[PDB]
């Protein structure tokens, strides 16, 4: 059973991703994390921890002390949210990745990081997430795993969270590449690991 | 007449470019800079300064105190050494770059950064060099101008004299004549947009390459 740390956990996806993995590997094996304050219920779901991504030593303390093997990395400044504060966006996305790759490469941690489908600091850092992530796989052993999320509710949320769960369960031997395109409504994604979008146009209305 | 700051100048290109521009714009108009001790002659060639690219504050000072209008960013860890020192290479190529962009965009500087023709953190940062600089051209008015250097012959290739001249030319150009910020630049093999837009013509094809090299 793996030990999870979800970075940027209080976002749209992170909370759901958490409660999926919790009912899988157990309550105490998924550690949720953010810089913002957790609502009443999401706190009590399971171990929540303040974790600043720009603070490199925070991550290490946590990954050592809490014996982390799997790390999901959702913390990022959104496109428009970061276009007003570029320095911040650039730091949080690119420096944050750098700190995340180092912690994971050093302490032998499976690293999930989502990408997307550049005129925008968010987009530039997603290209950079892919290329850097692929480099740390070659240069060190880093078990880096990434899949380009499209639009999420294009695709439904329950497909998006389960796509993330499956690609981490799978063996590294059956992954021809480290960055995957995941599409609902992507052959390699469907071939290497059994990917199938459940929610398509009609049953998405239900 | 612009005032030039070269960055990482004590490399291969840096001294050549420095010596080229000092003949063009004047000696004390071109400040050369690096974090190494410059040889006796290059130090006296004209204004030399310690410029660490990992100190943002240091750059601002330099840029303001000398009214730097043009900046040539040559400070880098080329993959060879950077592949061992990933941490140090990452910082210098990426965070270093960031600092250059910011200083440039702030004090309204014309910024030259060279790229190359990705499984090495050097290469990954050169992709980054390009996608940022162009973003910074749209997000702010940053006059960012990038050539993609090929194999650079000295003593898909190119003799050093072309490399340097091409860089002077792409910076002298009217912003009006540039359809794009990153331009391919080619000589020989053994760059349509560059020739099309700002009149790039390489004077050192092969015959004269061999001619010069033998001296
Ligand atoms: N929302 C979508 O539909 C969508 C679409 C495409 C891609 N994605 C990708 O999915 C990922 C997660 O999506 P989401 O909706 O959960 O994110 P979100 O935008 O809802 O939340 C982002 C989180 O990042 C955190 N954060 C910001 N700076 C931080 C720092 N320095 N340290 C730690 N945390 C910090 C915030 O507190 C926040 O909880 C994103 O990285 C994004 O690239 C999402
Ligand atoms: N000549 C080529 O083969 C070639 C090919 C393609 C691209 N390029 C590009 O041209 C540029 C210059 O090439 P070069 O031949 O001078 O390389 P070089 O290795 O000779 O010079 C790099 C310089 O960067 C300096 N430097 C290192 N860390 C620094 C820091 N923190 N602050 C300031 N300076 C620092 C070093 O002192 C060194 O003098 C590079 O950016 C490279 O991307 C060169």
């Amino acid at each position: 059973p793996p030990r999870v740390l979800i970075t940027g956990g209080l976002g749209q996806l992170g909370v759901g991703l958490a409660n999926l993995l919790r009912k899988r590997f157990g309550k105490d094996n998924v550690i949720l994390s953010d810089i913002r304050k957790p609502p009443a219920h999401v706190f009590h779901s399971g171990p929540f921890v303040y974790a600043n991504i720009l603070d490199y030593k925070s991550l290490r303390e946590i990954v050592v002390n809490h014996r982390i093997s799997w790390l999901f990395h959702y913390s990022a400044l959104l496109s428009a949210v970061g276009e007003a504060n570029v320095s911040l966006a650039r730091d949080v996305n690119i420096t944050g990745l750098h700190n995340v790759l180092d912690v994971a490469a050093e302490y032998n941690v499976r690293l999930f990081v989502p990408s997307t489908i550049p005129r925008t600091i968010y987009g530039v850092s997603k290209v950079h997430t892919e290329l850097m992530g692929e480099y740390y796989y070659y240069r060190y052993g880093l078990d880096f795993r990434c899949l380009r999320y499209p639009g999420i509710i294009m695709m439904y949320i329950s497909d998006c969270l389960r796509a993330t769960l499956e690609v981490m369960e799978a063996p590294a031997e059956r992954l021809s590449m480290r960055t995957y395109n995941i599409s609902a409504m992507d052959s390699n994604a469907r071939k290497d690991w059994g990917w199938k979008h459940d929610f398509d146009l009609p049953e998405l209305v239900a």
